[PDB]
């Protein structure tokens, strides 16, 4: 399926240390977010999409179109300009973030009522499974 709406509660984690490191995330910033679990509230209409990670500590926030590249500034992660752009290949979602870093995205795919995301930069793959709420 292509319908990734939902709250979305984080059953589990890897290699989330080796992506943030990757992206040059500060010692202290990334110690403690390794630590954290995530809500992911998606709300999608078409191919609009209002993406919110929440913690604790850390938040993540993206609007964004399919299909129509835009300027990200990522901020609250790695304070990095990139040109965003997500597109489906077949039910998977899939964002490239061009910029400084080499393979820099994520993907996101339903598989039986769990949620993959999968956070990439460089050689490091982060593996993130929800489950619905
Ligand atoms: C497609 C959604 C990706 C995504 C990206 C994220 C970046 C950073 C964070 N946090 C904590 C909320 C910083 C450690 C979370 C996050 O969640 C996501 O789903």
């Amino acid at each position: 399926t292509r319908d990734q709406n939902g709250t979305w509660e984080m059953e589990s984690n890897e290699n989330f240390e080796g992506y943030m490191k990757a992206l040059d995330i500060d010692f202290a910033t990334r110690k403690i977010a390794v630590r954290l679990t995530f809500t992911l509230v998606i709300d999608q209409d078409g191919d609009n999409f209002k993406c919110k990670a929440t913690s604790t500590f850390l938040n993540y926030d993206v609007d964004f179109t399919v299909g129509v590249e835009f300027d990200e500034y990522t901020k609250s992660l790695d304070n990095r300009h990139v040109k965003a752009l997500v597109t489906w290949e077949g039910d998977v979602l899939v964002c490239v973030q061009k910029g400084e870093k080499e393979n820099r995205g994520w993907k996101k795919w339903i598989e039986g009522d769990k949620l993959y995301l999968e956070l990439t930069c460089g050689d490091q793959v982060c593996r993130q499974v929800f489950k619905k709420k």
